[PDB]
């Protein structure tokens, strides 16, 4: 299976697989069952922003999700990602729907990775920012139901012609270039990512969520990873 | 054939195809016959740095090549790259040798493209920098004789076991992700690239040189582009 | 007196001091009489963005001003700023009104200067960006009528309690730190600045305008520089 | 007294004031007696690099110091700097000698602070980099014995005309602009800093060390803060 590290914005509590009994943000290390979660009030129809931060010195993966009214949730988990991730990864955004649904619209996404050595501040780095997506966004690998287009947004999951989200959808967008997430020579390796999103639903309950993830470079959507599995995992173990 | 915009660091004067009769830096738009050249004193075995700068406002492609002793050559050419490049490109480095030879060693390479739009300092951007290359550099597409590895450098053209550069060599390195080099909405599209290089030769004359290039995404080394064509062009037209 | 290089967003034509007979963007080198102008359609009450770009290689100072509907005005002037600016400068924003008036509201301002030297992509650099201004903005030197605060904006010229802009107003905001704008060793000295602005008027004609400027470090608003002199010049020479 | 947060590279063990019995890196929150230390092998005459990283999400101040042979020490301490630092600070480098001495040469220094909000990735930021210092470095406030000059370095403590360091020296360099280190509206505030240094001594033991610090904007060298106090504190409490 793929190796996955992810920060989930999980809009649907699947308490039977260890989600807490509320919408939450979580840090997922090789399992959909988050190593750490925090309560998260998803604001239906509002534009959220998620920031994710790690470096190899503090070894603490942190995420904060906030909305324009000021409400924010934060989660941090102490982990040495050198022991989990492969040296080369792809980075991406993933989302799903199941029996319940929501728009999983990404309005912008930025990522920076840096490997800093012992010379000065000489550095390998990758930084990309999309504040608008294009129709034929050649620097993104879209998987599953994900599309970009003319409104300048990335729809991770399927949205019908009348605008409304669909159930049992899964899709992802990975930056096209592999990322050198660690390198043994480097003194510091850090990454950060930010994405803005608009989760809207008129369902009885929104589901399932959006994740920033880092995977093996050849990562593909696990079969059947709609719903609770966020397009990240083949199962809920 | 391919579409090419390039800044060449041309170490060998091929005066029969329009080179001036001295080593030179030149701006190449869709031909090896540079639209503009400046005399360049290549300092054998010294680490040089090249800076290439363009934006869509001034519409002037500029390059400087310099050495630590302060010697510099500059060339600028007024051109609207919107009418030459496709919207999506790959960026890269190329070098060659022919009857005369040189190492075409790249020590570092950075590139930044930005599209800045109708509104605030919001932006799509790509920035990479390599101050050390890896042995298996997964975010670089190596073509022809280009290799990376263990000394942290990129060797664009063939170098034998005994450290000596080979003749009739041609190699390139392209960044893995396509680059959105222009977009009609953008008020400013800019790019800049820096590379450091070490050209060293024990030949009677060093050849052929090194270029930073921007090409169609599917650009491949043209057949017969060793020597004076710098791995960029199928012919000298 | 002071030394000034400026890009003016000139909302009021003072044809008796060399303005064209339309609102315009212009590049000012040591005089209010712009060396170069382009016609500019100021869209009353709309948020505009200005980008100013210079480097020591192309020696071309360029500016574009644009609005979200896509309308743009560009001006570029070939000038070697090494022979005009002192080595150390302060950078800032200026605006004024006179008999006619307008708000001169700055919503954001960013600036980057870099000196890139004889060797690798090593560098002195300064980058700041304000996307929200604070009430007591300690890294800004406010002069004349300039104020910040609580709406996250910078008001360059006086605005009364009832939200209305005042006449005969002049104000500026300079970044607190001096900027090393050129250095003889540097192979590339570049700067770029972006600001977003909201010029709104209920006057018969809006005036005077907004400029990004670079000055001697000790620059102060010249006496009598309201109105057509944009808070930059002591006279119209 | 001033409020000080610092990362000390402490070359001299003053075990009577709580230093461990070896050279160490430490995190100092309002006291020279580090909240956390790690053993550090200072490499006499070698160029070290120090990286310091904090963000308001993880609330973990981390530092790593390394040298070209690969040896590195790291220290991290969990602290919410919002509860310690004033909103506006200056940032600086500090060093001292006492009865023993060393060169406290800084070869480069970079700093970035960012306040990120809940809009997109809109941000206030300050970033500066010095990879070479100038004689009259107008964007640095030198205090005590600190000087810059023509060799491109910052000597924090006194060095005699023959090149040799002096005892009982203290000096600091602060970036000229105040830094907005936190702001209640921001979702993330982060800072990072890197400096490279060359500590050389021919004494019986080198002393005393170099610190990156963040202080009240009006911070000055406490009287008598040579030696063990690193120019940071009026006393060893
Ligand atoms: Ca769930
Ligand atoms: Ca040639
Ligand atoms: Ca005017
Ligand atoms: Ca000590
Ligand atoms: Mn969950
Ligand atoms: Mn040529
Ligand atoms: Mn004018
Ligand atoms: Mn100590």
């Amino acid at each position: 299976a793929d190796t996955i590290v992810a920060v989930e914005l999980d809009t649907y509590p699947n308490t039977d697989i260890g989600d807490p009994s509320y919408p939450h943000i979580g840090i997922d290390i090789k399992s959909v069952r988050s190593k750490k979660t925090a309560k998260w009030n998803m604001q239906n129809g509002k534009v959220g922003t998620a920031h994710i931060i790690y470096n190899s010195v503090g070894k603490r993966l942190s995420a904060v999700v906030s909305y324009p009214n000021g409400d924010s949730a934060t989660v941090s988990y102490d982990v040495d990602l050198d022991n989990v991730l492969p040296e080369w990864v792809r980075v991406g955004l993933s989302a799903s729907t199941g029996l319940y649904k929501e728009t999983n619209t990404i309005l912008s996404w930025s990522f920076t990775s840096k490997l800093k050595s012992n010379s000065t501040h000489e550095t390998n780095a990758l930084h990309f920012v999309f504040n608008q997506f294009s129709k034929d966004q050649k620097d993104l690998i879209l998987q599953g139901d994900a599309t970009t287009g003319t409104d300048g947004n990335l729809e991770l999951t399927r949205v019908s012609s009348n605008g409304s989200p669909q159930g049992s959808s899964v899709g992802r967008a990975l930056f096209y270039a592999p990322v050198h997430i660690w390198e043994s020579s480097a003194v510091v390796a850090s990454f950060d990512a930010t994405f803005t999103f608009l989760i809207k639903s008129s369902d009885s309950h929104p589901a399932d969520g959006i994740a920033f993830f880092i995977s093996n470079i050849d990562s593909s959507i696990p079969s059947g990873s709609t719903g609770r599995l966020l397009g990240l995992f083949p199962d809920a173990n």
